[PDB]
C-alpha cells in the first residue's frame, strides 16, 4: 500500500462531494453515518477499518467493504451506523496490504444533534431600547432568550440566544408594550408586533393592522440544532404565506424573479454559462422582498437555504448554517417601509448604501478580452472614432505579465525581494506596451477612462517566475495568505480557476496594505482610472482561517465584497474619480462599484436570463449593474440578438459590450463595427448609434437616478411589483421594467417577435419615440420592428436631457460630461407633478422644477428654479397661443432655426406634439406659463385601426400623418381616451380635411351613438376642426370612429383633440 486518504468535509462544497468524505457531513439524531474511504494503488488483499469511540467508550472496530475502482484508486464504505442526540463519535480511518505498514486519517470527531424549538414565553423585560423574551424550549436545559429592538420604527430587528448567555442590541426607543399574561403587543408608529405567549407566535402587522408576515400557524417556528453540549450547528424559523405572495430579490438570480416554490441558496458561486439551469450565482445576498409589502434579512455571512413555499404550499423558512459556535446568535430584520422601494432604502441602511460613482461610469463601456497591445487600444480608439461611438468606459484584461497581475506585459526590470513596490522608473517597457503612461493617455484624449482586469490570489501555476516567486515568499512570511488549518498558506482547490493560487486575506488589513501597494503605481504614474475586480468565489474548506478569526464557512460569501471594497476605497484613495467593476459579493456589496452578471452565451435564452438577474440584484439593493451585451462568449450573436441587445442595455444602468476570447481569428469584439463585419448587416451601425445616442441624451435622468439610488435607495432598473406592489399584472413581469422613476422600457427578448406584450399600469403612458398615447391598465401589443424599443413616459414625468440643434432624441450630442448642449426638460403634464435634478455640471446642485396642468382652463405653468445654464422645456401640449416668462410675452418662432437663434421663445414641434419653450439663464425663479394649450392630441395614425390606412402626402397634419378616405362600411378608427380632468362633458376637436364635398361619420363613446357633420373644405391641402360634445368617464373611454350604411364621403382624418 502507498497510501490511504479520508477527510469528513472535503473541500466542504455545497454542490459537489469529494469522493472521500463523511455522509452526512453533519450528522443529526437517527441518520446513518457513511465514511468512504481510498487506497492506492489498486492491490489484493488490501483491508480498510475503522477505530473508534462513542461517548469516550471504545466500540468495536468496523471493517468498510469495497465500493469502486477509479484510475489507480480503490474506494471503500465504512458504515457507522445511527446515533442519538448527544453522542461524541471520534474515529480513524486505517488502510494496510496483507499486514503491512497502515496508513491513517483522523482522529475525526463529530457531535450528534437535533433539533430544539421555543416552546413559551415566560417572562418580557422592556428595557426601553430593547425587549428581552424568555422563553423555554421544546427539549433540552437551555433557557432562551429572544431580543427585539427597532433599527428604525419600521424596521423591526430579532436577535436569538438559545443559551441565553448572549445579550441583543439596543434600537430606538420609541415603542410602547402592552404585556398581558396571554400576550405581548408591541407597537411604533409604522408597525404592530403581536407576540401569543403560549405557544410563542409572531404577526407582524402595520400600525393600522394589516398583516406583514408571520410565523407559521402551528408554532414551534424557531429553533437551533444542537447536541445540547458542545454544537449549535444551524438555525431555522418559519412563516405562514399565502398563495398569492411573492418573494423576489435573494441577490443577483438567473433563473425567475419571483423564486415562490424554490429553496435558495445563499451561496456565492462562479458557474460558467449555466447559472439560470443550475439556480447558482457569483452574486448572493440574505434579503427577500415580498410584493405583501415587507423584507426580511437574515444577517449572517454563512450559507442559508430560503425554502420558499417549496416544501410546504403555505410556509417559508429560512435554514442557517453556523460553525457550531454556541455564542453566534441568530440576527434578522423584518423590514416594513413607506412603499417597497422604501423597504430596499431601509435594507441599505444596514448593509450599506450605494456609492454615487463619477458619470462617466454610465456612459458606454468597451471591453475585449483579445485587446493585449498597444495597437490593439489604437485601433479600438480609432475605430470607434470611425463609427462615431462617444464611448467613456475602457477595460483591460490581457495587459500583464500573466504571473504577478500588476506589471505590464514584456516589462523587464530587476525583480525586487520582500514585497518591495515598484514604481514606473523601475521598468524598462517593451513588446505589447512600451508606452503605458502614454497608452492611458490616448484613452483619456478619447474622453474615455480606463481599468485594469484584477484578481484577489497569487497565482502559483508551479513554474518558476522570479518575481512572483519573491512575493509568494514574502506574502507567507508575514502571514498575509488565509491559512490552511494546519499552518500552511490556503491554496484554492486545485480543480477550481486559478487553483493552487494563493488568496490574499483581504481580512488583514497590513495584508491588503501590502497587495494593493504593489499597484500603486498603476494610479499614481500611469494614470488609470480604477480595476475589474474579477474572481472571489475562492474560498473552500472548513478550517480555512483568516485573520479575524473567522474560517471558510462563515467567510465564503464575506470574501468576494472584502476583496471588492479594499481595491475600490484604495482606488479612489488615490483617484477620486475611480471606479470598481466586479462580479462577486454579498450584502454589502452596493458599496463598492458595478456589479456585472458574468460569463453568458450569446443567445436570447442568456439575455432573458441576464434581465432576470439585473432585476433581482435591484430588489437587492444592487443597482449599479451591468452584462455583457449580447453574449460575450459562444458563436458570435446574430444581427436579431445584436440589435435587441442594444436596445436593452442602452436602457440599463450600466452599458457595456465585453468578448471572452484572448486571440481570435476573425474578431470575437462585441463592438457594433465588429458586429457588421461579422454579421454582414451594416444597419447594425446606425441602430446601435440610435441607442447609445439616446442614452447620452437621457444621462441628465440617467445620473439624477444613480444619485437617487445612492441616497435614497431606490434602484435605476426595478422590476414592476417594485412600484406597483399591489398590481396583480405586475407580479410575474420579466420581460419590461422600469427605468429612473418615469420610463416603462419593454424589451424584445425573444428571437423572431415583432409583436410586443407590454402591460401598463393604471394611469397614462406616452411613448417617448412619437407622443403615442396608452391609457393604462391593460396589456397593450406594441409593433416593434428589429431596431425598435418600446419605452413610455409616466403621466407627470419630467425627464431631464442633453440635446443637440436637432432636438430628437437619438441625435449625437457627444460624451462632454462637464457641460450641457442644449439642456432640456421634456414633460408630460398631469396634475401637479415636481422633480429635482442632479445639476452635475454646476457643483451638483439640486434644480427642483414643478410643473402644474390645468388643461381645465387651457394652462399648463412651469416653476423653474435659478439655472446656471439656458434651459428649453419640451411640453407634451396641443400649440399654445402665448407663452409668458415672468408675466413677459416670448415671441413664436415659426421654425426650429428660428427658435435656435432666438434668446427666448417658443415652437411648436407638429410631429411630436412639443411646445418648446427656451428660458434664458438667471439666478432666480422663472415662472413659465403656457395658455391656451390642451392634452396633446390622439393621432388618428396611433389609433386602433381596421381596414384603413394612413397617409402623408398632404402637409399641416399633426404626428406623422392621418387616416386616409376613412369612406366604406367595415372601416374604424378607435381611440383611448383619459378624460383630462376627471368625469366630465368635454368638446372633442375632430381635425380633418374633405376636399371634394361635406361628409359625416359616426362616432360612439363608451357606446353611446351619435353622428358627426364634416362639412367640405377647400381643398385636400386644407383643414378644419368640428367641436363635438362628448361625456367621458374617469380614466379610460372607449371612442370608435366608423363609416356606416348613413355615412358619406372621404375624408382625411388628422387627429382628435379632448378639451373642456
Ligand atoms: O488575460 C487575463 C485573463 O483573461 C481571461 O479571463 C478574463 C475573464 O475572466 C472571467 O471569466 C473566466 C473565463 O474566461 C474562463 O477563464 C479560464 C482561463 O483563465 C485564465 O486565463 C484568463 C482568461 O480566461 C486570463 O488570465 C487561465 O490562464 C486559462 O488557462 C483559463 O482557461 O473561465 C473562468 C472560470 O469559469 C472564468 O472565471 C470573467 O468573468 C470574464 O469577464 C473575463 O473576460
Ligand atoms: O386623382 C383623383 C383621385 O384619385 C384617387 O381616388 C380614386 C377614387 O376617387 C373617387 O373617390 C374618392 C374617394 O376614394 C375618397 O378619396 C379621398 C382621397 O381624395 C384624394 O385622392 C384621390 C385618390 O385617392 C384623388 O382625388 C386626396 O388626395 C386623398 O388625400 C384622399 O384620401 O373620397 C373622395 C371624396 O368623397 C372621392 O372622390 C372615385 O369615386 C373612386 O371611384 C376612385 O377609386
Ligand atoms: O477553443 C480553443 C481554446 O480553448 C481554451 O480557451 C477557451 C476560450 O477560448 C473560450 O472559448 C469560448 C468557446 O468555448 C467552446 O469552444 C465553445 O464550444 C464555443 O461555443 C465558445 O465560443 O472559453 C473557453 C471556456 O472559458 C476556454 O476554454 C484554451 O485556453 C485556449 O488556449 C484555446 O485557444
Ligand atoms: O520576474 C521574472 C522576470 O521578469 C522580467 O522578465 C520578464 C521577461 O522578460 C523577457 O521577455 C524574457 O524573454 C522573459 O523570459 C522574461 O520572463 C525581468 O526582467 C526578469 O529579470 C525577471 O526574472
Ligand atoms: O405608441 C404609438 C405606436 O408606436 C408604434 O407605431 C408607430 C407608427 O404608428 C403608425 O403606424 C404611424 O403611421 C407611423 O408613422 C408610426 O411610426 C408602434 O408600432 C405601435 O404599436 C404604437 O401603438
Ligand atoms: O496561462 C496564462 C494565459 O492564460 C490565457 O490563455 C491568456 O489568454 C494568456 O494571455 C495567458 O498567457
Ligand atoms: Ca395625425
Ligand atoms: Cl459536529
Ligand atoms: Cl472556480
Ligand atoms: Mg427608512
Ligand atoms: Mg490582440
Ligand atoms: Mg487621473
Ligand atoms: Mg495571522
Ligand atoms: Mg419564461
Amino acid at each position: 500500500m502507498d497510501g490511504e486518504y479520508h477527510s469528513p468535509y472535503g473541500d466542504d462544497d455545497l454542490y459537489t462531494v469529494q469522493p472521500t468524505e463523511r455522509s452526512p457531513r453533519d450528522p443529526k439524531a437517527g441518520e446513518d453515518v457513511i465514511l468512504n474511504i481510498t487506497t492506492w494503488p489498486i492491490e489484493n488483499g488490501q483491508d480498510v477499518w475503522v477505530e473508534w469511540t462513542k461517548n469516550g467508550v471504545a466500540q468495536e472496530n468496523v471493517t468498510a467493504a469495497y465500493d469502486y475502482n477509479s484510475g489507480n484508486n480503490t474506494y471503500w464504505k465504512a458504515d457507522l451506523g445511527k446515533f442519538e442526540k448527544g453522542d461524541e463519535i471520534t474515529y480513524t480511518t486505517k488502510g494496510s496490504t496483507n499486514g503491512g505498514t497502515a496508513y491513517e486519517s483522523g482522529p475525526f470527531t463529530f457531535y450528534v444533534t437535533d433539533w430544539e424549538y421555543v416552546q413559551d414565553v415566560t417572562s418580557v423585560v422592556d428595557n426601553g431600547d430593547s425587549i428581552t423574551l424568555n422563553m423555554t424550549a421544546t427539549a433540552g436545559d437551555f433557557s432562551p432568550k429572544l431580543y427585539l429592538s427597532f433599527e428604525d420604527l419600521d424596521t423591526l430587528r430579532m436577535e436569538l440566544s438559545p443559551t441565553g448567555k448572549e445579550t441583543g442590541h439596543a434600537g430606538k426607543s420609541g415603542y410602547t408594550v402592552e404585556d398581558t399574561a396571554e400576550k405581548v403587543t408591541v407597537t411604533t408608529e409604522d408597525l404592530s408586533i403581536e407576540i401569543q405567549k403560549s405557544p410563542y407566535r409572531m404577526e407582524v402587522h402595520q400600525a393600522d393592522g394589516t398583516l406583514l408576515t408571520s410565523e407559521y400557524t402551528t408554532a414551534n417556528s424557531l429553533g437551533w440544532l444542537t447536541d445540547g453540549k458542545n454544537v449549535i450547528n444551524q438555525y431555522q424559523n418559519n412563516f405562514m404565506t399565502p398563495s398569492d405572495e411573492a418573494f423576489y430579490g435573494f441577490g443577483e438570480r438567473y433563473d425567475t424573479i419571483n423564486q415562490r416554490g424554490k429553496d435558495v441558496e445563499t451561496y456565492v458561486y462562479n458557474e460558467y454559462q449555466d447559472q439560470a439551469q443550475t439556480e447558482r450565482t457569483y452574486l448572493a445576498v440574505p434579503f427577500f422582498v415580498s410584493a405583501n409589502k415587507y423584507g426580511m434579512y437574515v444577517n449572517s455571512d454563512f450559507h442559508s437555504q430560503f425554502q420558499m413555499a417549496s416544501k410546504v404550499e403555505d410556509k417559508y423558512s429560512f435554514v442557517l448554517d453556523n460553525d457550531g459556535d454556541m455564542t453566534n446568535m441568530l440576527d434578522y430584520y423584518v423590514i416594513s417601509g413607506k412603499d417597497q422601494n422604501d423597504i430596499v432604502n431601509n435594507y441599505t441602511d444596514i448593509t450599506g448604501k450605494t456609492t454615487l460613482l463619477p458619470k462617466w461610469a454610465f456612459g458606454l463601456w468597451m471591453s475585449a478580452n483579445e485587446w493585449d497591445r498597444e495597437s490593439d487600444v489604437s485601433s479600438a480608439l480609432s475605430n470607434a472614432k470611425a463609427n462615431d461611438i462617444p464611448a467613456t468606459g475602457f477595460v483591460l484584461e490581457q495587459w500583464s505579465d500573466e504571473e504577478t497581475y500588476y506589471i505590464w506585459n514584456n516589462a523587464t526590470y530587476t525583480a525586487k525581494k520582500n514585497g518591495e513596490a515598484f514604481s514606473y522608473d523601475d521598468f524598462t517597457f517593451n513588446g505589447k506596451w512600451t508606452d503605458p503612461k502614454g497608452m492611458v493617455d490616448s484613452v483619456h484624449d478619447a474622453g474615455m477612462n480606463i481599468v485594469l482586469w484584477q484578481v484577489p490570489v497569487l497565482k502559483d501555476d508551479g513554474t518558476v517566475y522570479e518575481q512572483r516567486d519573491n512575493d509568494e515568499e514574502y506574502m507567507i512570511s508575514q502571514g498575509y495568505s488565509a491559512d490552511d488549518g494546519t499552518g500552511a498558506p490556503y491554496r484554492v482547490p486545485a480543480s477550481q480557476w486559478f487553483g493552487n493560487g494563493i488568496l490574499l486575506d483581504f481580512t488583514n488589513k497590513d495584508a491588503v496594505d501590502w497587495w494593493t501597494s504593489q499597484r500603486e503605481y498603476l494610479l499614481t504614474e500611469v494614470g488609470i482610472d480604477g480595476f475589474k475586480t474579477d474572481g472571489g468565489e475562492m474560498v473552500w474548506g472548513r478550517d480555512t482561517t483568516f485573520s479575524n478569526g473567522e474560517k471558510g464557512q462563515e467567510m465564503r460569501n464575506r470574501y468576494p465584497t472584502d476583496y471588492v471594497s479594499s481595491y475600490f476605497d484604495f482606488a479612489k484613495s488615490i483617484n477620486p474619480e475611480a471606479v470598481s467593476f466586479s462580479r462577486s459579493g454579498t450584502s454589502g456589496a452596493q458599496k463598492s462599484g458595478i456589479y456585472w452578471s458574468g460569463d453568458q452565451t450569446s443567445t436570447f435564452d442568456s439575455f432573458q436570463a441576464s434581465l432576470k438577474a439585473g432585476l433581482s440584484a435591484s430588489t437587492s439593493g444592487v443597482s449599479y449593474w451591468a452584462w455583457d451585451m449580447a453574449g460575450f462568449t459562444g458563436d458570435y450573436p446574430t444581427a436579431e440578438l445584436y440589435k435587441r441587445a442594444t436596445a436593452m442595455a442602452a436602457f440599463a444602468p450600466i452599458m457595456q459590450f465585453h468578448s471572452e476570447k484572448s486571440d481570435p481569428s476573425p474578431s470575437e469584439e462585441r463592438s457594433p463595427w465588429n458586429a457588421v463585419a461579422r454579421t454582414g448587416d451594416e444597419t447594425i451601425l446606425p441602430t446601435f448609434q440610435k441607442y447609445l445616442y439616446t442614452r447620452m441624451n437621457l444621462l441628465p435622468y440617467i445620473y439624477t437616478a444613480a444619485k437617487d439610488t445612492a441616497d435614497n435607495g431606490k434602484s435605476m432598473m426595478r422590476q414592476m411589483a417594485m412600484d406597483y406592489p399591489e398590481d396583480v399584472n405586475a407580479r410575474d413581469l420579466d420581460e419590461q421594467y422600469m427605468f429612473g422613476d418615469d420610463l416603462l422600457v419593454a424589451p424584445i427578448v425573444q428571437e423572431g417577435q415583432t409583436e410586443k406584450e407590454v402591460y401598463l399600469p393604471e394611469g397614462e403612458w406616452v411613448d417617448i419615440w412619437n407622443g403615442g398615447v396608452h391609457p393604462g391598465g391593460e396589456t397593450i401589443s406594441y409593433y416593434a420592428d428589429v431596431d425598435t424599443l418600446p419605452v413610455f413616459a409616466k403621466a407627470g414625468a419630467i425627464i431631464p436631457m442633453n440635446m443637440t440643434d436637432g432636438y430628437q432624441l437619438g441625435q449625437n450630442v457627444g460624451n462632454d460630461l462637464k457641460s450641457y448642449d442644449n439642456l432640456t426638460f421634456r414633460v408630460y403634464p398631469s396634475g401637479d407633478s415636481e422633480y429635482s435634478f442632479y445639476d452635475d455640471v454646476n457643483g451638483g446642485e439640486m434644480r427642483d422644477i414643478s410643473v402644474s396642468e390645468d388643461f381645465a382652463n387651457e394652462k399648463v405653468s412651469v416653476d423653474l428654479p435659478a439655472m446656471a445654464d439656458e434651459t428649453t422645456m419640451q411640453v407634451f401640449s396641443t400649440e399654445p397661443t402665448s407663452v409668458t416668462i415672468d408675466g413677459a410675452d416670448v415671441a413664436k418662432a415659426d421654425t426650429l432655426d428660428a427658435f435656435n437663434e432666438a434668446t427666448t421663445g417658443y415652437y411648436y414641434d407638429t410631429v411630436q406634439n412639443l411646445t418648446y419653450v427656451k428660458a434664458a439663464a438667471k439666478d432666480a425663479k422663472q415662472a413659465i406659463v403656457l395658455n391656451g394649450v390642451n392634452h396633446a392630441p390622439y393621432e388618428a395614425e396611433f389609433g386602433h385601426l381596421t381596414n384603413v390606412t394612413t397617409a402623408s402626402d398632404h402637409a399641416g397634419y399633426t404626428g406623422t400623418g392621418f387616416v386616409a378616405g376613412f369612406d366604406a362600411e367595415k372601416e374604424a378608427v378607435e381611440f383611448d381616451i383619459d378624460a383630462v380632468d376627471g368625469a366630465s362633458d368635454y368638446t372633442m376637436e375632430v381635425r380633418y380635411s374633405a376636399g371634394v364635398e361635406d361628409a359625416t361619420r359616426t362616432v360612439y363613446i363608451n357606446g353611446k351613438k351619435q353622428q358627426i357633420t364634416l362639412p367640405k373644405t377647400a381643398n385636400w391641402d386644407t383643414w378644419n376642426t368640428v367641436e363635438v360634445p362628448v361625456t367621458l368617464q374617469a380614466g379610460n373611454n372607449q371612442v370608435v370612429f366608423d363609416f356606416e350604411a348613413d355615412d358619406t364621403a372621404g375624408i382625411n382624418f388628422d387627429h382628435v383633440v379632448i378639451k373642456k
